[PDB]
This record gives structure tokens, sequence and C-alpha cells, in this order.
């Protein structure tokens, strides 16, 4: 098999203003040819008739608990939970034990990554040695072994200074800084340290991108920072959605909020849900919340920009990461479909709307429903 044609699926590629009953062809990992009716010869076929066929999932924020707390996820299961929902490429935060703060960790992942061979697992590095808040990591190695971006979550930064140098080191480099995740409450005010972190961007020039947002005030400020071209971006789990739920849904509504990130966050006495991602946002979408292709930005090109990867997109020459969908597929995250090690969620046995039939990473299929 020298090729793919994903055909007779509806495609949507927003950072192409593309969409429509299209056929896709897929040759060397690449995206070759998006036009009605494509047969050549020496082809796999997949049958997207009914399905939603869109770039691969980006989740940028994602703790699979490896190493050091391997019981409740590691690389593979989360790896297994992520492309099941669609995801072909997550971001892993760098609370682990050890923390993601050497090159040795860092190569650690990416050799997991490379070995479990289904989504590509990005990690992040800490703002501060062992995140101990008092001394600025080496972000130029860090980033040089493959670190996308950094962050001290576990634990918000709550020095001013050291998160300044850490803005200043992240524009110097062209990452973001992510703040304000307080995963660490159970791995091991707000709107004051958005507005610290939104003065400190512009006057860094810096990217940061905030990790938690629950006031209709803390995303007024960030749409505020915005809206004068600080580079700011924010996320939101649609799993948590279906605090203050309602400001937070008026933020997805309005564009204040980038992307859909899931926090997936294992937990075995934050929720997982890479798993479920897709049909909690969906219902979004029935509610007449947001568009399908906002729906599809949300989880693609907007996160790829954020962390500043060439992913997100179905663009001729692009890897092909693609995620074929059916929105309207009932289904039940349970003992028979669940591939996490934990089952820390509210919707846990709940009847979902919405699954990811195929992921197909680089032109593979790692993923079948
Ligand atoms: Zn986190």
């Amino acid at each position: 098999m020298l090729k793919l044609i994903v055909k007779n699926g509806y495609v949507i590629d927003p950072s192409q203003n593309l969409e429509g009953e299209f056929d896709i062809l897929v040759e060397n990992g690449k995206i070759k040819k998006i036009d009605k009716n494509i047969l050549v010869p020496e082809a796999e076929i997949i049958d997207a008739k009914g399905l939603i066929v869109c770039p691969g999932f980006i989740d940028i924020h994602v703790h699979l608990r490896d190493p050091g707390q391997t019981y409740k996820e590691d690389i593979e299961s989360g790896s297994r939970c992520a492309v099941a929902g669609g995801f072909t490429t997550i971001v892993c935060m760098p609370n682990t034990n050890p923390p993601i703060d050497n090159t040795t960790v860092v190569n650690y992942i990416l050799q997991k990554s490379k070995s479990v061979g289904l989504c590509r697992v990005l990690p992040t590095g800490t703002i501060t040695k062992g995140r101990k808040g008092k001394e600025i990591a080496d972000f130029y190695s860090l980033k040089e072994a493959g670190c996308v971006a950094f962050t001290d979550d576990g634990s918000p930064v709550m020095d001013s200074s050291v998160m300044r140098k850490a803005l200043e080191l992240a524009s110097q480099l062209g990452v973001p800084i992510m703040d304000h995740c307080e995963d660490d409450k159970l791995a091991y005010a707000e709107e004051i340290q958005i507005a610290r972190d939104g003065i400190l961007a512009q006057r860094t020039g810096g990217h940061v991108h905030i990790q938690h947002v629950s006031t209709k005030l803390s995303l007024e400020i960030i749409e505020f920072f915005k809206e004068k071209g600080v580079k700011i971006t924010c996320e939101v789990n649609p799993n948590h959605l279906l605090e203050d739920r309602l400001a937070l849904i008026e933020g997805v509504k309005r564009g204040i909020i980038d992307c859909f990130a899931t926090d997936h966050a294992p937990h075995q006495t934050g929720i997982i849900g890479l798993q479920t991602a897709l049909p909690s946002a969906l219902e979004l979408y029935r509610k007449g919340i947001i568009s399908l292709k906002k729906l599809i930005e949300m989880f693609t090109i907007n996160p790829a920009r954020i962390i500043g990867v060439d992913l997100g997109t179905l663009k001729l020459g692009s890897p092909a990461d693609i995620t074929i969908f059916d929105p309207n597929k009932e289904w039940i995250l349970n003992e028979e479909t669940n591939l996490s090690k934990s089952r820390n969620t509210p919707l846990w046995g709940k009847v979902l709307k919405g699954k990811v039939i195929y992921t197909i990473k680089d032109g593979k299929m790692v993923y079948k429903d």
C-alpha cells in the first residue's frame, strides 16, 4: 500500500477555509491532494461516507503521570486514550517525577512516544528547577532537546520576577509560557494572576497561555489583553462544561477561549478527558453555541498556533494527521471502552454523542472504532 484515499467524507480544514464533499489522497505520510472523486491504484480506501474528515486534534494540556505515577496512567495508556479521542498530538505537562527539567527526562518521554507509536507526545519543560519556584531552568537546552513550552504546572508561578524572566526567555526562543494550572493539589487571586501575566507578556513580548480560567472577569481581562495585541491565549476543558460554567460557555461562544484542552488529569482516589473531549465539545455544537467549523478550529489549528507547530491543517504536503468522526454516534465510557488506567470523570457511564471512527498519524491508521 503506497497510498490512502479517504473517500466520501465531509472535509473541514479551517486553516485553509476549505470545506465540502471531497476525497483526500495521502502518500508518503503527507497530504497529496484534496479533490472530488479520487481514484488511484495501489491504495487503501477508507470509506468516510457520513463522517467528518478534519486535521488530527491537538491537546496542549495532558498529565501522563510518567515518569513517577505510572499506576495512574502512562505514556502508552494516555496515548491510547488520545488516539481513541481523535488526538494525533498531545503536549504533556512537566510535573512528573522526576520533573521535566533536564534532557534525560526529555529523552525518556521522546523515546517512549517513539516506541508507543500512536500520537506524537510533545514534552514541556519546567519554568524553574524542580518546579521549586526559585531558579530558572535551562530553557535553551530543554527546547533544543524537544520541549515546546514551559510551565511549573503543578504549581503556578508566584514570583512575579520569575514569571518576567520566564517570559523574557520564552520571547527569545519563540515558545509559550503556560501558567495557572494547580494540578499538584492532586498529583502530590485568579484574576490578579491573569492580569499580571497579561502585563508581563505585553512588557516582554512573550506569549503566555492561561491554563485555567473560571470567572467572567478573568475572561474579560483576557479579551482586553488580546484586543490590545498582547500574545495571550487560554483554554477550556469541554468535559467540564457538560467554576462559573455559564461565563465559560459565553467565552467559548465569543471566541475569547482559543482552544479546548482537556487538562487530562488521572487520579485514583481534575478529571480524565482525552477519550471524551469530542462528544463533550459536540454538545456545545448541538446547542448552537458554536459551529462545527469553530469546534474543529478549537481542536486543530488554534492549539497548533499556540504551540507553534505546523500541524492542525490538511494543507498539501503537511503530515497526514487526520481525524475521522461521526458527530451523532452514541457510546458510553465504561469498562468496555475505557483505555485510561484511571476512571475519574463525571461522564463515567453516561450516554455520549459523537465518536471518532478513525485516527491517522503520518498516513498510518493508529485508531479504528
Ligand atoms: Zn495541568
